């Protein structure tokens, strides 16, 4: 399925070329701008575990989700993943636990040593 594709064939965005965070574009965005740190972009997303279980989605929730970008709002592989987004694209992302919440996990919903799969569109950017 999606996750086990983009874990096998995903290009790794990680500064540290450490295949944390892999990445597939599934629809092409608009023109070449990206997103700047401080930026308050507005995506929807749907987020599964490893043992299938979808644990999240905003398309469920009919309001997409607004964060800060580069502030250390989410989780590092999202600051690094949005960040690499035009408008309208689609993404997937297979992030390792040391880019998302590690050994620590995040109860209820997240376990220790999770890595998670993530579809994102990035709907808009805006402002810093
Ligand atoms: C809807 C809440 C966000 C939660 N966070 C930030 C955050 C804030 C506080 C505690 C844990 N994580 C995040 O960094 C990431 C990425 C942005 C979407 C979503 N999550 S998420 N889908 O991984 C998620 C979804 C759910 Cl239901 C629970 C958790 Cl702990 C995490």
């Amino acid at each position: 399925g999606a996750p086990a594709t983009v874990t096998e064939q995903g290009e790794d965005i990680t500064s540290k070329k450490d295949r944390g965070v892999l990445k597939i574009v599934k629809r092409v965005g608009n023109g070449e701008e990206t997103p700047m740190i401080g930026d308050k972009v507005y995506v929807h997303y749907k987020g599964k575990l490893s043992n299938g279980k979808k644990f999240d989605s905003s398309h469920d929730r009919n309001e997409p989700f607004v964060f800060s970008l580069g502030k250390g709002q989410v989780i590092k592989a999202w600051d690094i993943g949005v960040a690499t987004m035009k408008k309208g694209e689609i993404a997937h992302l297979l992030i390792k636990p040391e880019y998302a919440y590690g050994s620590a996990g995040s109860l209820p919903k997240i376990p220790s040593n999770a890595t998670l799969f993530f579809e994102i569109e990035l709907l808009d950017f805006k402002g810093e």
